[PDB]
């Protein structure tokens, strides 16, 4: 479906260390980002949404409108400029991130009562799993 809405709590997470060297976060940072308890939580109205990841320590939150670009500074995780673009390709959000990182984005499947995520960066990808709460 294409309703994201929800608090989501992850069920699986494969490869975050992968990705996350990917972006040339610090080893500290990743060894404690891998242990935390990670919550997604999405407001979505139409093509706009507000998206916020939060864990005990760090919080990424990021609102945008699909089809439209918009200048991404992703201050809390490795702290560069993208040009991003969340869109529709059939039911699943496509978000690509252009800048230095190649093949830098992250797609979006949303199945019932599951949501599916794969967040690429140059040749690493991550795959998380997450349960509607
Ligand atoms: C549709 C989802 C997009 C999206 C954008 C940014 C991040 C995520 C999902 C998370 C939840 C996978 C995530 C986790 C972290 N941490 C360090 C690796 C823990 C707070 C940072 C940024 C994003």
């Amino acid at each position: 479906t294409r309703d994201a809405n929800g608090t989501w709590e992850m069920e699986s997470n494969e490869n975050f260390e992968g990705w996350m060297k990917a972006l040339d976060i610090d080893f500290a940072l990743r060894k404690i980002a891998v242990r935390l308890t990670l919550t997604l939580v999405i407001d979505q109205d139409g093509d706009n949404f507000k998206t916020k990841c939060t864990s005990t320590f760090y919080n990424y939150d990021v609102d945008f409108t699909v089809g439209v670009e918009f200048d991404e500074y992703t201050k809390s995780l490795d702290n560069r400029h993208v040009k991003a673009l969340v869109t529709w390709e059939g039911d699943v959000l496509v978000c690509v991130q252009k800048g230095e990182k190649e093949n830098r984005g992250w797609k979006k499947w949303i199945e019932g009562d599951k949501l599916y995520l794969e967040l690429t960066c140059g040749d690493q990808v991550c795959r998380q799993v997450f349960k509607k709460k």
